């Protein structure tokens, strides 16, 4: 005798309020879509000093929750005949022609696999042409496509060639063409200054604000700023491609194609996807060390699954996010906080939430 969004906010209540007090989070927005109906619950703060209460305006940084937006551009890009996923950077950036790492196609890039790219460009790479001559001094390791190494050089290459496919800066890639495409008006690469009022402070492990710093391709990596309700129009749109022109509908859908396996892991464009259901410990492993920091061999799919489930984790300095999505149950979860928090906790509280909501 509840209402389900009462029923909502109860188990929201009880599995993710408790970490505000446990890791002293300001501030955290958490939403679910059930059935196109959504729920937003507003915790906390956006910022401690201005006593500016987090809502539906806050504009939370997604970390590599952005890396599902590069792949989103990347499926639009491979779907209007702009690239193809066989292609190597030397074809769009021409001063990579004939260089090593021309021989890594733009899938290999975009999931990880060229072999010898870490999980950031050194501190010293900062400029664009220390980031290009660091390309031109790329060299292999490990046999191309054979390894996964999780990698923001890696994707955010990917990323400018999109970008260069298209004519376009990839800020604008985003903020003109795939925000648009995908009905979100209050998302960002850079947020303009008539918006810095909602943009939340983010808050280090010593609870001091902050915000993201530049750094080199940032923005195909881990540029993106966005809202719960624009997070859960994202989470709608995924679960629903079929509600979007051709080519926007088919860069979703690229989005979701495994392309190979570690483990029980499916390495997706951008998103994480796994058999569903998932047992919780199958959802942990894909954010443990040895699979975020250390390089891996793949495997081909070979159980291609009919019902599946899809995630990611991101976090900058001072912000993390976590996004899941249950297609055949259609239902997601969006979890924005101005604090870390560990990831585990974010997936076993998302897990938690997900399995009691009734259906
Ligand atoms: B991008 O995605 C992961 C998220 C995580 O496991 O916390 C990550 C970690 C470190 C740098 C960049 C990213």
């Amino acid at each position: 005798n509840t209402p389900k969004d009462q029923e909502i906010k109860k188990l929201v209540d009880q599995n993710f309020k408790p970490l505000l007090e446990k890791y002293d989070v300001p501030g955290m927005a958490v939403g679910v879509i059930q059935n196109n109906k959504k729920y937003e619950m507003y915790y906390g703060l956006q910022s401690v000093q201005d006593k500016k209460a987090v809502n539906s305006s806050t504009i939370f940084e997604l970390g590599s929750v952005s890396k599902l937006f590069t792949a989103t551009a990347g499926g639009y890009a491979k779907n209007k005949g702009k690239i193809s996923f066989d292609d190597t950077p030397g074809k769009y950036w021409k001063e990579l022609k004939n260089t090593p790492i021309d021989q890594v196609n733009l899938l290999q890039l975009a999931t990880y696999t060229s072999g010898n790219l870490a999980l950031q460009f050194p501190d010293e790479v900062k400029t664009d042409q220390q980031v290009l001559t660091f390309f031109k001094d790329w060299k292999p390791k490990n046999s191309i496509g054979e390894y996964r190494q999780y990698s923001n050089p890696s994707i955010g290459l990917f990323g400018k060639v999109v970008a260069l496919s298209m004519n376009k800066p990839f800020d604008q890639v985003l903020e003109k063409t795939i925000f648009p495409a995908l009905g979100l008006k209050h998302s960002y690469v850079n947020v303009p200054k008539t918006q810095m009022q909602n943009y939340a402070f983010g808050y280090n492990q010593e609870n001091q604000p902050i915000r993201v710093n530049p750094g080199p391709l940032d923005a195909p990596a881990y540029g993106v700023k966005s809202t719960l309700p624009d997070m859960l129009s994202f989470i709608h749109a995924n679960l629903n491609p079929q509600k979007y022109p051709a080519d926007i509908q088919r860069a979703i859908n690229e989005t979701h194609q495994g392309r190979y396996q570690v483990n029980t892991m499916y390495q997706a464009l951008g998103w994480e996807e796994f058999s569903y259901p998932a047992t919780l410990q199958t959802l942990l492993d894909s954010n443990s060390e040895q699979i975020v920091m250390k390089p891996n061999k793949v495997t081909a799919i070979s159980k291609e699954p009919s019902v599946k489930m899809y995630h990611k984790t991101g976090s900058t300095t001072g912000f993390g996010t976590y996004v899941v999505f249950i297609p055949k149950e259609n239902i997601g979860l969006v979890m924005l906080t101005n604090k870390r928090i560990p990831n585990e906790e974010r997936i076993k509280a998302a897990y938690a939430v997900l399995n009691a909501i009734k259906k």
